[PDB]
């Protein structure tokens, strides 16, 4: 298979999380590219999608409802993208309020640390907050006060460094098991797919093949190929796994707006695929 010319951006974040742009400015873009739809993916919520669904109505582009749900598998981070379940479940509800309160515990003891040595406060990382509460809080926040603070150029000059997960004031974040994502946005009735999952500037190792096999057979629908983050070779290795379990195989640009160098569009899911999530998924229309 190759990336396909045309179809969907599943894979966008907003102010509702890390990314700089609202869900309006996200779906008038889209359709501006010509892409055939777009999908909201913020991380550990669904604030956005209220936004969202009215945008992709008003600009007239069709929309996937999503989530980017943080979790963990033995020692690696894995990011699971979950789509079209019902949002108001209460697992899949409360296991997000937990991770959002956790990452605001961790991200607040992070900056504590990070003020001794640097001219930020909390309330520089809450300047960078942009829906407030309703935004999901992490690292890109305190890398954005640090750029606002005139520490770092850019917010990945940031991450190289101080903000860094090798640094000393790096805190992990407490995770659901992707066991435990599988089964909530199962149980909610969505569809799961495995993030840039050879993907090696995350983790020390990649999932194996072996864990891989037990999200399968957790509920697993797809895994995320055509990404910028996926090497060549880690790009054969999950399609012969897709083919031999009959996967989903989907792309995305992992859009940031300002916060990222990935450009809307840049990588892309099939129309087929898309048919085949909206089909697995919950009928959220009237929703
Ligand atoms: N410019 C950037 N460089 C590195 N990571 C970024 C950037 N913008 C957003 N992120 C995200 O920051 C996340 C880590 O934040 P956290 O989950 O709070 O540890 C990763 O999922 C990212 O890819
Ligand atoms: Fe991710
Ligand atoms: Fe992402
Ligand atoms: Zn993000």
């Amino acid at each position: 298979a190759e990336p396909p010319a045309q179809g969907w951006d599943i894979h966008c974040h907003t102010v509702f999380s890390d990314g700089t742009e609202t869900p309006r400015t996200l779906v008038e873009q889209a359709r501006k590219l010509g892409l055939h739809g777009v999908a909201i993916a913020d991380h550990d919520t669904t604030a956005g999608w209220d936004e969202a669904t009215e945008a992709s109505e008003e600009i007239g582009l069709p929309l996937l409802l999503g989530t980017e749900i943080t979790a963990v598998d033995e020692d690696v981070s894995v990011h699971m993208l979950a789509f079209q379940y019902d949002p108001s479940n209460e697992h899949i509800s409360s296991m997000f309020a937990n991770t959002r309160a956790a990452r605001l515990r961790r991200t607040k003891r992070m900056v504590e640390r990070l003020s001794q040595d640097f001219p930020i406060t909390w309330d520089d990382v809450l300047a960078q907050v942009k829906e407030g509460e309703r935004t999901t809080i992490g690292r890109p926040h305190i890398a954005d006060a640090l750029v606002a603070a005139g520490v770092y150029e850019t917010r990945s000059d940031a991450f190289a460094d101080a903000v860094s997960a090798k640094s000393k004031y790096y805190i992990p974040t407490p995770s659901p098991s992707t066991h435990e994502v599988i089964a909530a946005v199962k149980g909610a009735g969505g569809v799961v797919v495995a993030a840039h999952a050879g993907d090696p500037q995350r983790n020390r190792r990649l999932l194996s093949d072996e864990q891989l096999d037990a999200m399968i057979a957790d509920g697993l629908d797809g895994l995320e190929v055509w990404h910028r983050g996926n090497p060549p070779e880690q790009r054969e290795r999950l399609l012969t796994i897709a083919a031999r379990h009959d996967l989903l195989v989907t792309g995305g640009s992992d859009w940031h707006g300002k916060g990222k160098p990935n450009g809307l569009g840049e990588n892309l899911t099939d129309d087929d695929t898309v048919r085949e999530i909206l089909c697995r998924g919950v009928d959220l229309i009237g929703r």
